């Protein structure tokens, strides 16, 4: 048993309650597994767009949360009430967005392979244009991806819109 | 979305509870999808060993079950007791046992890639060796198992220990 034995996952919440606020915000299960189980607090809020490719299963386990999508091309809100699953199909892009604090999501996905890349996007608050994107190899969630975010806060030109030049607020 | 919008589990539960027990005993949640999402009732027990080539991740959401297990050579047991939850690396052989009724497992893998194979075994109670396995294209649980089951229990030939000539229950 690569990954231990069962064991409860309420205790193991309270646990690590300290982690599932700012922060950190968030605690993975397990260490270099194929499934990466991640427990997701808040509170906390982005601007960020996720592009994965792959799945990603969600069951809001306390409090509440939601994620703002883009579906055929409009700007639309999958919520994620206590108590909720929802499996989110790959490339579809999403924004999660955790305002309550001591809440806590179950996300399951899964290493991305060789060459299979994820992206984060950001769009224009005023005329929905796509503002930047970079594409990752996503190795290690925790690690690649604050200074990638730390670098479109502090790029003015990456935030400019191509198409209405608003800079994007960061 | 081509899962469908998020939805109260509980609520998911109980108006599949009729499914969640005797003679199906499991639903799956989505259809089609790269994560297989399953939800496992009982009573129900069973003598196969599942040889599972990716990993299986288990939240005992009600009531209790448990693996029975082969590690390192020896006959181990992993409870799910209500609370639980376990990920089990590949290849290590388990026969989950569900006796209570009105419980239910989350089990969540993936489908398995053309050439990956499950196997699925079965051990003489008596000097533990290796009676009969077969390996299996996994395209479909609920479709290409029942068949395969029936098979084993319907030949003593099977059944039959090459070490010591115990013919298995089944
Ligand atoms: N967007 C997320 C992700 O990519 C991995 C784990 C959690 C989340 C989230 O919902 O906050
Ligand atoms: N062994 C299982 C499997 O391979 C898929 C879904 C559920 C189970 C189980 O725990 O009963
Ligand atoms: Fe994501
Ligand atoms: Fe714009
Ligand atoms: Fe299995
Ligand atoms: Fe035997």
């Amino acid at each position: 048993l690569t990954y231990g034995a069962p064991f409860n996952f309420p205790r193991w919440i309270d646990e690590h309650a300290h982690l599932l606020k700012p922060p950190v915000g968030n605690r993975q299960v397990w260490q270099d597994s194929d499934f990466i189980v991640t427990v997701v607090g808040g509170p906390n809020h982005r601007t960020d767009y996720h592009d994965d490719p792959l799945e990603e299963f969600f069951y809001q386990l306390r409090g509440n949360a939601y994620l703002n999508l883009w579906v055929d091309g409009r700007r639309e809100r999958a919520d994620l009430k206590e108590g909720d699953i929802f499996l989110l199909p790959p490339h579809v892009r999403h924004s999660p967005q955790r305002p309550e604090a001591g809440s806590a999501c179950l996300v399951i996905e899964r290493q991305r392979p060789a060459g299979m890349l994820d992206g984060f996007e950001w769009y224009c608050d005023a005329c929905g244009h796509l503002v930047h994107r970079v594409e990752v190899q996503l190795k290690s969630a925790v690690t690649d991806l604050p200074p990638l975010f730390e670098s479109f806060y502090a790029s003015e030109d990456k935030r400019r819109c191509p198409h209405c030049g608003q800079v994007h607020p960061g």
